[PDB]
DNA sequence: AAGTTTTTGATAAGTTT
DNA sequence: AAAACTTATCAAAAACTT
């Protein structure tokens, strides 16, 4: 019984989603913009607040919409959470009551596969690029010639809280050998 | 742009002469 | 034995790739 509208960037395809619900017999308007960084609902972010947690929702173009990347499915599954579903017209996407709900409930929950295998496709251009031509991981800032260097420092007269200063390693790295000073258990 | 695989690093898990 | 101290968990990372 609600109502929402999406903007792309031009006022050309705005009236397409605007008065698109002009007869949708809604009750509330929710215009917004994307001009900024669409990484934080750059428009009408409180529509989910003052919403009828009991009755259905309203929005129509899942096309031009914030709906993006892997997350577009992650949190959108909050409809089934409260008391709504969907049922626009531009895309008569089967929804509304259980007719669509439990018919497009395994379309967003099973939507895994839609890209769940891209977990392999993506690993293709990587598991291959690997082989012997560039692994693809944090580049070592410490050189092998400078690693074994301390192989005889603190073995002739060098302490601990001093061996590392010109190197400036870390606050957990350094020690990667035999014991040092009593007591155990990590944390970093 | 959703990933790895290495090789990394400031905060939180831990005693007894 | 209280917190010194060397740990083995937790992000961000610079390298890269679908």
């Amino acid at each position: 019984l609600i109502g929402y509208v999406r903007v792309s960037t031009n006022d050309q395809n705005t009236d397409l989603q605007r008065n698109a619900l002009v007869c949708a017999g809604c009750e509330q308007i929710f215009e917004d913009k994307l001009s900024g960084t669409r990484t934080d609902r750059p428009g009408l972010k409180r529509a989910l607040k003052r919403l009828q947690k009991g009755d259905t929702l309203v929005v129509w173009k899942l096309d031009r919409l914030g709906r993006s990347m892997k997350h577009l499915i992650s949190l959108v599954g909050e409809l089934r959470e409260r008391g709504i579903n969907f049922r626009s017209l531009t895309d008569s996407i089967d929804t509304s009551s259980p007719m669509g709900r439990f018919f497009f409930h395994v379309m967003g929950a099973l939507a895994e596969v839609e890209r769940e295998l891209i977990i392999e496709r993506t690993m293709a251009g990587l598991a291959a690029a690997r082989n012997k031509g560039r692994i693809g991981g944090r580049p070592p800032k410490l050189t092998k010639a400078e690693q074994e260097q301390a192989g005889r420092l603190l073995a002739q007269g060098i302490p601990r809280k001093q061996v590392a200063l010109i190197y400036d390693v870390a606050l957990s790295t350094l020690y990667k050998k035999h014991p040092a000073k009593r007591a155990h258990i990590e944390n970093d």
